[PDB]
């Protein structure tokens, strides 16, 4: 049942489609030797070691006049920078030239500029689940006789909770796949191991002491996740976390009293196990699941809007819980069942091509607990 | 009563049986010299040091066509994987290649759709059990001339009470018995003694600083074993933790406020000890109550899904706590007693084939407390 | 004013001799594991090494072990291996148990294999052992606490004394328990490094590497649970109930816990209005009640079991006399005396004074050091 | 993203905005032979660091064989070590200033204007625009396939892409307008002037672990908030703009000053409500996520309860007005929006808002 | 508006308030071969780091052979080792010295005093005045634009500056009358005598990063709470002016000393209502944001219950009182506003108060 995750737009014929929101996807004059600066400009200078830098003036400062060798000049400079007089930004200096550019230049034309968004299509294969029941009629005929229970009716509920717990793996399965890397790039401590996180390395857990710290320090790097998500998509950052049960039992101890065991559970005795949902309350950024099928110890930050067509991924189910009944006369010994067909659909982002490629999701290896 | 945690159903007539849910029960190309990965590819690379690492590309990167030496080779992926280019995935690996070669060429069969379970039955007899007051009338005498007591009213109920513990006494031994030794195969830290968990051991312990974390880690496990029995079960986390006292009080030592000391009859100096229920819920995943005859010490952990039938291990009476009344001639001293008929069950796992073989039960010695 | 013995069972005379009871408790051939033996899961085999006698092992994996180690050292060295592998486990007692019963269940029968409540239940005859106390006192102060103080002289030195021979009697209690109570940390209770009956909070050991006297105050509660532990297990009753201890070891346990003890701090708001300091702190960690032996003589605690029956203490006093008045004075200087005498009789579970001195198992002392 | 500026709505362009624009001792020299005064203050070089004021705490003479300005400076730094002579600068400045004008003081006629000069600017009201441009085809699938009530819902998400690109311009214009931040007197002398790098020792003044390091961001945010208080003269800062990632270093101190919100914290898939500030930060600025940040970085700015006291402004004129149609290339559909409403700024004297601003301090944030 | 002073309201200048003016041991050796008293207290000197006075606990002999100081120090050192000697330094001299007027204690003739001579000052109501200088022309717009009523708007700018100029003198005058603070008996060896640098270990005592070395500033500002007890001879400093920087310094201490109005915050800057204290630092020290500071500071004051008790007094005569008419040299219209007052310290004893008040200390920050 864990179709509430993402869009589903239900399909009526197999191939057979679903729809997806996907996104449409430094000029200063000098820094230089004898240049007064003026103050609330910016001045471009490029430093004999790393490259450039953009400062803006907070001093209406001279600069080494005699500095014909860069080497003075830059030090100038860093003397300059050391006092206040001139402060380095990046990519925000881009963006002061070209509002300053557009302010000063704008005018009515016709700049109809596009929403943001490409928005796209998919069509998909109902793709089905399941293999052959085998149950025999004395157990059935006892289960009645013996109890009063509904035999084959039971063995059925239980077969269907089956099936839905293997479509539930197979859609976070797919998240799996197709999410990308995550703890990479934009999302890197400078001193990290590039993609794993782990409790034992004071660099992932920014030097953390006791289980306090370093499982914030997780939550942390989650909080990360979640933002690169958002400058790929779009849409906003991160909005919910799939991930295994060390993980959980990490960011259930963050924040203290969000993850629950559902505990009236055992309090009862095993009332109502409900084990294919979620259970609580973890800081108010992530909605999450507990996967009790992960194969080892990971966590991966996905996102889904509340419209159907803002997952990245989607559930469209074509065919679900459709009896199948029969037996074989040589013993008469029955069969039930039931038949599936749902597919998956996955944001273009251009199976091949979403492998490794959906911005939806970042996916981060954990080690250390 | 011992009652929460096995399956009752139970029996009208010895012989007579029980019902059990019974279960029916990287290859990846190459990461090599003069190779452009492409982005979201995975491939494979034994190291001199470490060995086999899957890294995963999020840079479409050469590496280092003249790498002939397979030293240069690791040094060349080291740095790409430094740099973010290629990241280090484990499971995600054996999971990506089922998925990617599954769904590349998969099919259906003839699938009648089933459930994992084989699902049988197993007839028992209703086992006795009987006790004796063996009492004497010197001391009803006196126990009403001395107190104003009923004499043997009172002996009736300690009598009662020896006999529903020694019944409880048996459902636990066999869930000890039955159980399959923990802190075993899957569930092992490769520097472990092999079923035995000890507080002294900083491998058991995790290197843990003092009782607080030591404690803990004796948690973890448990949670490990819960996690065994769910993968050979087919239907669940354990649910229940069975344990000797000293373990229990250790358990109920960290995570807080969980097992309950009964504190309102220690306030009013011992009003009632009520030591004969479920001690609290651990971790709110497990009930856990305490081995009043453990042998050793230990913990067991195992699961009890919603109905009867899923306990792999039942629990029948057919007669309980029947009274019988008289004397004995030849010192003539009065009879009082009383008897119990309900027979044990197990999953058949095929009494042969359960001990030291129940896949509902995992059983670990504790040592160090 | 408080009889401090709400911990242990009275059962009153009416007569001296006197009487009281007490529901004290009545108190497989492993086949040898040996070279080319071909394990199967589950089984158990008896092996011994070379080292450290023998162990009992399970199969978790159906292995031959070695069918060329003909030389028990050999044998030793692939039954490690296979440990080590995850294939044979260790456990002694605890399989000791299955094998009992997988043979005596299967081979059982109806017969007349009846068993009996694991209870004795006896009888002590308890003298109505009295204790006495004077007033000792002048004439010249009883004269003028009444004229300077508007005191009742006489009447206040009564209430201390009865104070007094109320905390004395206590403290008897408290002594014979401490006489009969098997020495805690000791067998069952023992750590590898442990130095066998006190608790020393400058030991390393004693404090489980504890960081600080928070962690090492919790350590001595979980002596404190240890000692529970074995007192239920010999007893047959369950988890010690309550604690007696020294000033000092109070005044550690209450440092944990947040609540476990009053504060009196309604006494102490109102700057010692009633002390009262003749009753029970509180319970240690909602599980023990704890009392104040405020007449320790070394350092210590001590942990016992009651249960809600009179019968089931381990220790027994029947009040028989309270308070009986003296009055009268001594012609030596003429000074009086006021002054009482109780009678009560004591008991202890038979455990079988003789067979009470560090035998009786509803109580377990330890010592403690450091703190 | 305007409920943290001042609106002051538009009923024609040119049009106009107000703003409450503020306005805007000789110490005898210590020497050799002189003996001070306790509580007195002297004016002294040192030849290593130049001047400082020097207040007596004892009464004693300085060297009077101390001719040479070096002995002089022996003696001095002997009686500072001595506590004699204590190191002090401005807070002296001030107090002679007022030591002489109640000295000097006369009833005259000293009437002073409250220190604000109030004025308007004229402002256009600038338009903004964006169209759906979108295939018929899929419009005809979107309501064949689903009953998605397809170019409707573009529409809507067009409408808020506008909305969203409004607000992402009076950010831009408030990070156009703000001075530099950590910078000036806002500084650790050991610093990197403007940039705060967590993996930076000074920045973070030798913070354990990420809970006192980004404590340490927000007392930067709190010296930003100050110097915005002084330069303005009516208050420190009450709002803050900032990436993703500085919302949430600042989220993860204080346990509750951003909105815990805990309801979408663990389950699936109900909304994302992504229209809201992340709440207030300390409980004095209040927060919101810039959704477009460029790379990493955070403004503090101050808002005062009154229109005229924004520094900055956003006064609406048009909004949301329809654009319908088709374009003939191809025959493809166009619908769109436009609004107007023009901008405002203290005037600070955009040609006197780049860099200019006082009531808003930008710093480029790194290492989290 | 600074209403945390002595007030005596006049009713004309000179005019007057009154303030509570203050008026400002052969222990035997401890010695080789001595069998020590229990309970009494024997001083000795120890060849290294000075002197202890020793109270015995055990009547032991020491060392009858130590001839040798030596061997004395050695022996001593062990007896106190072993409690036979303990060790007290002030206390002792305190218990000596009483065991003395004790014992030796009678009526003779010296009634004592209350430590005070208590007394008087007479002040001017000094004035203070500001002016509105609004043009026609933005009156006409405001109510035009706005439906503002302008001018009076503008007034109650103005009518608040007047107040919130007034309260900066009171502080100003505090911050000049102050001792300095962080000096002599406040001060630590290796400081600088009266600035407190978070950076540096000796004044931070070796604290590590903000929240420790903000915390050291906490324990400066008790001692000179003390001092202030000390010299004054009424009770320790109950509150703090101190800068913005400060204040968030103290805010950043124990958390729940201070609060940010964070309703105001809240609701958008509804107000912000700053004329108020901040909080209570540890609960113990009132302590409110000097928003015209003029470097980085903090003063530690007293004040008793009693309005005599305050170290500062203001006695308001007249306040905000309007000025109205019109310039015809431009037509504009007049508005203003003035205060008549009076103040005044006492000096313990600006020209007897520079430096001087003991119900103050003034301590300079840097390295926040």
């Amino acid at each position: 049942i864990a179709f509430d995750i993402c869009g589903v737009q239900p399909m009526n014929s197999p191939t057979g489609q679903v729809f997806a929101l996907r996104a449409v996807y430094k000029k200063f004059p000098a820094l230089a030797a004898s240049t007064q600066t003026t103050v609330g400009d910016i001045y471009t200078h490029f430093f004999q070691e790393t490259g450039t830098v953009y400062l803006q003036a907070s001093v209406q400062v001279t600069i080494d006049a005699g500095a014909t060798d860069a080497a003075k000049l830059d030090a100038e400079i860093k003397k300059q920078m050391e006092a206040g007089a001139l402060v380095e930004i990046a990519e925000g200096m881009a963006t002061s030239i070209a509002e300053l550019q557009e302010g000063f230049n704008g005018s009515t034309d016709n700049p109809w500029n596009e929403m943001g968004f490409r928005i796209d299509k998919q069509v998909i294969e109902a793709k089905s689940r399941q293999l052959k029941a085998a149950y025999s009629i004395e157990l059935a005929q006892d289960l009645r006789a013996v109890h009063g229970m509904d035999a084959d009716a039971e063995l059925s509920g239980i077969l269907a909770t089956e099936i839905m717990l293997e479509i539930n793996r197979e859609v976070v399965d797919w998240i799996n796949y197709s999410a990308q890397v995550g703890k990479s790039g934009m999302t890197l401590t400078p001193g990290s191991k590039a993609g794993v996180f782990d409790f034992q390395d004071p660099i992932d857990i920014r030097g953390a002491r006791w289980a306090g710290e370093s499982f914030k320090a997780l939550l942390f790097q989650i909080d990360k996740e979640a933002v690169e998500i958002a400058r790929q998509t779009g849409r906003g950052e991160g909005n919910f976390i799939i991930a295994s049960r060390n993980v959980v039992n990490v960011l259930a101890s963050v924040d203290t009293g969000i993850s629950y065991a559902a505990q009236g559970l055992a309090t009862g005795f095993s009332t109502d196990t409900t084990k294919s949902v979620f259970a609580g309350v973890l800081g108010g950024k992530y909605r999450v699941y507990i996967d009790q099928y992960a194969k080892q110890d990971y966590f991966t930050v996905g996102y889904k809007g509340p419209n159907e067509m803002d997952a990245g991924i989607y559930y469209a189910p074509y065919v679900a819980l459709t009896p199948l009944r029969g037996s074989d006369p040589k013993n008469f010994q029955p069969v039930m069942g039931f038949k599936t067909r749902y597919g998956i659909g996955i944001n273009p982002f251009a199976i091949l091509n979403s492998l490794g490629k959906n911005a939806y999701f970042r996916r981060v290896y954990v080690k250390g607990i």
